[PDB]
């Protein structure tokens, strides 16, 4: 606090946006909280040194210790995974699947993805987006009637569009993903795999997922969200040809020097996820996320996409209440709990008009919430989001929330 | 106390700190945060998504990131003059990057430094994004004086008629004039972009032209020269630019912000708003001055284009018989960091190159003077001199010690 009085401003925000952390409901599925050693981590004396470059190929000098944190967050990442090969510098999801595309695929290829509407990211072919300027895409969505992939329509489409390469992963899809069935269509039409596990790549480090490291060419992921690792990002793959265009592609290809403080908070992370409690934690976020499931389908006006998850998050239609993803989100907010309004599958992509939201129980678990305090979340977003011009009743919400941040305190 | 689950990490980073603390950091591209600056990239910010900009965000629970990011743009602003500010881009890079998505098309022609005489690998370079996007051609330096001939820019640009002209440069001493930039942009018609990250400390200081008034858009490092966290930033005086800016950041190339990050920014511009940062910068300048000065009147030196008016330099070793990378394992040998670089007009390959490129901004803050920038390059031409005498460079390591000592870091 003896350098916070130079700037009382900067950090009376950083002392509120704590408090607000603690009485909040974080709901939003990419979200989490990350431990003391991994912030501890990222303020360290690593962010004074530049190392662009490859440890042990590194060009300057001095880098004999920052060369050592790398490599624990390489190899401790390799451990995790299961991969032959790791990269750890690109510094976001975004930077990771932009290099990856360019060890892949040439500008103007054609490439096959999940629909933007049905889980698929923006980094998945989205015009407004770099991938969307640069490549061919074409898009699979989900069944009308049951709302999950139908890999028959993904081969029917990989063999009339002849794609270079398939992408599979999404950021707002709640069910098990089948890698080994994609790796089966791109070998039939001759095209390569990739895979962006962000979402859920604590859940495939914990064995709760389907692992795509050994059938994707190559597989990207965060280092935040489910990992519970810093901000950041990371590519895996386990051949020897593509890790040499992969690091190629990253440096000198679209960044610079790498951020080693946020390395070494990412060495951290994934010696977190090595040990067994991390199993259990990752355990405890499906099981609140599935007794979440069941009061939303048994709520009127709740509809839960698919009607199921098998992992973390779940999107809830709100067009039965007379309001939308935006309402909505407002409404939860004016009773401290924060979700994120999100597009669901076949409504033409209007990010302001959509009628869905999406909401993930990785950070709740992390504050020790169980099944039951899970309960008590869902039956809250049902009662304030059923409030229709109710003042007596939002308040009432707003009590249960106060009960259980008290009850789970962060820090 | 949360070390002893991971004692292996907090073990290479103590090594590290270490490492850092008994090394003549001469790199030019280095520097040393202040306590605040880490403790805010240490904060409890790396939990939030923030995708969007302050007020119109994605997501909610935001006001207080709003808060923070919004310090940051309105510190930058008024640090460096500028209407509009972008403090969202991870690096230099990617600031780069959203520049020539706001400016040109892909194929488009620019004109920027060439990469041998000064220009960075973000202009042009053929196994970087920029070459493989876009079709660049270089201007140089003088072969006579080892500086910009604007007239031979000028004679350039109208030849080749791009559509973009880039100034700014990693490896390069010397003032560089935005106004004359300017000038040679309007005649044929071309927009004008500047990358300031080596010199951003230097123009906040007032002590380099700025150039947010002469571009059309400026971007810049926030470490380096600033004394920032590791980061990017994008300026700009023009609205519709500065609306094409922030769609090129997002959803153009990035996602969510790092804005524990941002919040460094935030500290370290509101450290550079102070007027110990102005006096912290002159001392750079004045540094660099002092340590030319022995190596024109040393027997083995020859500083290019002969003097500095920033915070870097360039010295050509051939003299002595050794490239740049021979001068580069000789200084390491007895703790002196500096990388081998390549000269105006190189002869040989970037694997050797010809030169050193040294830099003052770490050892200032370390709070080294003019005397003591004098002795650290007297040690440097006495270790270069010295043709693999270990007595000579026993001396010279006993020398560097006697400086890391007086000079604690942390």
């Amino acid at each position: 606090v003896d350098y916070k009085t130079f700037d009382p401003d900067l950090w009376a925000a950083i002392a509120k946006e704590e408090e607000r952390q603690e009485h909040n409901l974080e709901l939003i599925a990419s979200e989490n909280f990350v431990s003391e050693a991994v912030m501890a981590a990222q303020g360290s004396i690593l962010t004074n040194k530049y190392a662009e470059g490859y440890p042990g190929h590194r060009y300057y000098g001095g880098c004999e210790f920052v060369d050592i944190v790398e490599n624990l967050a390489i190899d401790r990442a390799k451990e995790l995974f299961g991969a032959k090969f790791a990269n750890v510098q690109p510094h976001s999801g975004s930077q990771a699947n932009t290099a990856a595309y360019l060890a892949l695929v040439e500008p103007g290829d054609t490439i096959l993805g999940m629909d933007l509407s049905a889980g698929g990211h923006l980094t998945h072919g989205s015009p407004v987006n770099f991938s969307g300027k640069t490549y061919h895409f074409v898009a699979y969505g989900v069944d009308p009637t049951t709302e999950v992939i139908d890999y028959n329509v993904v081969r029917i489409l990989a063999r009339k569009h002849q794609p270079k390469l398939i992408v599979a992963g999404a950021s707002a899809y709640g069910r098990t993903i089948d890698f080994a069935k994609f790796r089966e269509i791109a070998d039939e039409v001759g095209a390569k795999l990739m895979v962006d596990m962000a979402h859920i790549a604590g859940l495939v480090a914990a064995g709760l997922h389907p692992n795509p490291v050994p059938y994707a060419d190559i597989t990207t992921t965060t280092t935040h969200k489910t990992l519970r690792g810093p901000r950041g990002g990371m590519i895996l793959t386990n051949d020897e040809a593509l890790a040499k265009k992969i690091n190629s592609a990253v440096f000198p290809g679209i960044q610079g020097g790498p951020l080693e403080h946020v390395i070494a908070g990412k060495a951290v992370a994934f010696k977190e996820a090595l040990d067994p409690a991390f199993k259990e934690y990752s355990e405890q976020i499906i099981a609140n996320a599935k007794a979440m499931v069941k009061v939303f389908n048994q709520a009127i006006g709740t509809r839960v996409i698919s009607g199921a998850t098998d992992n973390h998050l779940m999107l809830i239609d709100v067009r039965e209440l007379g309001i939308n993803g935006k309402e909505a989100e407002s409404i939860l907010d004016s009773v401290n709990i924060t979700v994120n309004k999100n597009s669901i599958p076949f409504e033409t992509l209007s990010p302001f008009k959509t009628s869905g939201i999406r909401i993930g129980t990785p950070a709740i678990t992390t504050r020790g919430f169980k099944e039951e305090d899970a309960v008590k979340v869902a039956e809250l977003v049902v009662k304030a989001l059923q409030a229709k011009d109710d003042n007596a009743q939002l308040d009432e919400v707003k009590t249960g929330v106060r009960e259980l941040t008290e009850k789970f305190p962060l820090h």
